């Protein structure tokens, strides 16, 4: 009937209570989120003076070990931070409290799908995009120091929040998804909508997988909507392939999953498979993105900023970004230097 003597549920999950103290410390707010892991309360830290966010993970052997190797990267990116200026979210500290590993982090605001709803799903500028793009830009690029080399391994919208309602400033946050660079154990990995197309194809992934993700998070922030929204991994892989056209043939010879997709025929070359779709490589960014359209859906025209020089720019860092091979992929450093962000 009782689950842990009343404080947890069904599902494992610890019942909050507006009001309640923890510790005679931590002012219990209300919840904020919610996920496999667990349950996220925003709370008032009496000692530090400050809000802050709990995330209480739920009393089950299983998340909490994934909880554990959360706390395991946070701490370790946070010693090469100190003072917090490569846009990683921030683990204050952590506590068991009635069986529960309850991670502490800084009090944030929206998270950029929020940001999207608020406009209507028709996006936000270039000018704020490039703000995101800077930041996010940065992150990898701290990930990518050779004793982190972490993947974030699902970054999407609503994984980015901002530090303040009022600011462009952005946190990545949530890594019990994330692992260091490896041998290859796990395969169903990402968002659906930001799987990279060495993931779908069953291939070897790195840390460029995030860049990936990054290049479909930024079209859509401009937009207002996903680049590629697949229903299935078939219909995922069939939208980049509107956008970007087949997958090189020296990269599909290598993949495991190729004949998912594609079909080799008895030439060596490839083709797609019948189920609709534009024809491979004919839905192009450049009309996307409205380039030379007061871009998207025509709603930018006149927008300081937002001329056909400055939206080539965005799109070529796009391009690079949505590269089809991940070695080749623009890299967090030289991503930094594209004219985008002069
Ligand atoms: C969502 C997750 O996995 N961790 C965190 N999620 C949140 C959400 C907030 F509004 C503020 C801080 C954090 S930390």
């Amino acid at each position: 009937k009782v689950y842990n003597d009343g404080y947890d549920d069904d599902n494992y999950d610890y019942i909050v209570k507006n009001g309640e103290k923890w510790m005679d410390r931590y002012e219990i707010d209300s919840l904020i989120g919610k996920g496999s892991f667990g349950q996220v309360v925003k709370a008032y830290d009496r000692v530090e003076q400050e809000w802050v966010a709990i995330k209480i993970i739920k009393n089950k052997k299983a998340f909490l070990n994934q909880a554990q190797i959360e706390v395991r990267l946070l701490e370790l990116m946070n010693k090469h931070d100190t003072e917090m200026k490569y846009y990683i979210v921030h683990l204050k500290r952590h506590f068991m409290f009635r069986n529960h590993l309850c991670l502490v982090f800084e009090m944030l605001s929206y998270n950029l799908y929020d940001l999207l709803r608020n406009t209507n799903f028709r996006g936000v500028s270039l000018n704020l995009t490039r703000k995101f793009a800077q930041q996010m830009c940065t992150a990898l690029l701290f990930l990518a120091t050779p004793e982190l080399s972490i993947i974030h391994c699902d970054l999407k919208p609503e994984n980015i929040l901002l530090c303040n309602p009022k600011r462009s400033a952005i946190k990545i946050v949530d890594f019990g998804s994330s692992c260091q660079l490896g041998q290859r154990i796990y395969q169903y990995i990402q968002s659906r909508f930001y799987r990279s197309p060495e993931v779908l194809l069953g291939m070897p992934y790195d840390l460029a997988i995030d860049m990936w993700s990054l290049g479909c998070i930024l079209v859509e922030m401009h937009t207002g909507e996903p680049l590629f929204s697949g229903a299935n991994e078939v219909d995922q892989m069939n939208k980049i392939v509107e956008v970007l056209g087949i997958p090189p043939a020296h990269i599909l010879d290598q993949a495991p999953k190729a004949r998912k997709f594609f079909e080799k025929l008895p030439d060596g070359t490839w083709n797609l498979k019948k189920t609709e779709y534009k024809p491979p490589g004919t839905r192009k960014l450049h009309n996307i993105l409205g380039v030379e359209t007061g871009g998207p859906g025509g709603r930018r025209a006149g927008e300081s900023g937002h001329t056909v020089a400055d939206y080539l720019k965005f799109k070529d860092l796009i391009l690079r970004m949505l590269d089809y091979d991940p070695k080749t992929r623009i890299q967090p450093y030289y991503a930094l230097q594209h004219s985008f962000f002069k």
